[PDB]
């Protein structure tokens, strides 16, 4: 086993947001994408089998899966078609994630924080905060 495992592993279910269409202005995603990605409902599935974590993002809006070794860099294509450069690590027992394009960063870290996973995106000053549960 290991922390990775014992603290995210599983099929998550979002139950709150706040801030989520601020930070998405920040982002720079238009009217139309914030609109219908803001009504989703996503579910977060992670797994992990050996060194290589999976992130699964299941909503009526976009499906989107990433694979990845803690460290090392990936290219991904975010639900609002962002080709960004993204590297993920382990960090104190928070997952955080960088994604670089066109210049700019955001972060997205995921806590254990009771029953819940708690997930934080930032750009510049905007912090959103999305709530998930199991499943
Ligand atoms: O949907 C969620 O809770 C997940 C949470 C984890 C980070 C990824 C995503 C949030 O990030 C998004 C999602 C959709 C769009 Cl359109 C943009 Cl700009 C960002």
């Amino acid at each position: 086993g290991s922390h990775m495992c014992d603290a995210f592993v599983g099929t998550w279910k979002l139950v709150s947001s706040e801030n989520f269409d601020d930070y998405m202005k920040e982002v720079g995603v238009g009217f139309a994408t914030r609109k219908v990605a803001g009504m989703a409902k996503p579910n977060m599935i992670i797994s992990v089998n050996g060194d290589v974590i999976t992130i699964k993002s299941e909503s009526t809006f976009k499906n989107t899966e990433i694979s990845f070794i803690l460290g090392q860099e990936f290219d991904e294509v975010t639900a609002d078609d962002r080709k960004v450069k993204s590297t993920i690590t382990l960090d104190g027992g928070v997952l955080v994630h960088v994604q670089k394009w066109d210049g700019k960063s955001t972060t997205i870290k995921r806590k254990r924080e009771d029953d819940k996973l708690v997930v934080e995106c930032v750009m510049k000053g905007v912090t959103s905060t999305r709530v998930y549960e199991r499943a």
